[PDB]
């Protein structure tokens, strides 16, 4: 029975919510719609001021409202105990595109090029091979022409891990 959550819930006390309620009003300090961030480690790993890693964590889960509703809800956090999501959420953002487009454009031409979008991977640690990078941009192309374009980097995470 239940779908996902409605199964947890039997074996699982919804006072949970108030136990949790207190970190979540500290970091709703300044939200008002109780958007944050979810990222609850890669904060307090970060906050170390380590190496770079959680960076791109902040991303994936600033836009990880998948319903398309524009904030998460604590319930809607409790009901992502039981499924787990492990890791991974979203990638890059619809108005952070617009950004990251000539962010990456560093070739001031209006495309993107392979050492600029493969660059970002060169600082973080990747686990994949420089040239294996020339695959994805081939997979860029949208418009049919054969580099990025001002709609392309948009479709580009059209579900990429």
């Amino acid at each position: 029975m239940d779908d996902i959550y409605k199964a947890a819930v039997e074996q699982l006390t919804e006072e949970q919510k108030n136990e949790f309620k207190a970190a979540f009003d500290i970091f709703v300090l300044g939200a008002e719609d109780g958007s944050i961030s979810t990222k609850e480690l890669g904060k307090v790993m970060r906050m170390l001021g380590q190496n770079p890693t959680p960076e791109e964590l902040q991303e994936m889960i600033d836009e990880v409202d998948e319903d398309g509703s524009g904030t998460v809800d604590f319930d809607e956090f409790l009901v992502m105990m039981v499924r787990s999501m492990k890791d991974d959420s979203k990638g890059k953002s619809e108005e952070e595109l617009s950004d990251l487009f000539r962010m990456f454009d560093k070739n001031a031409d209006g495309y993107i090029d392979l050492d600029e979008l493969k660059i970002m991977l060169q600082a973080t640690g990747e686990t994949i091979t420089e040239d294996d990078i020339e695959e994805l941009m081939k997979d860029g192309d949208k418009n049919n022409d054969g580099r990025i374009d001002y709609d392309e980097w948009l479709e580009f995470m059209k579900g990429v891990e």
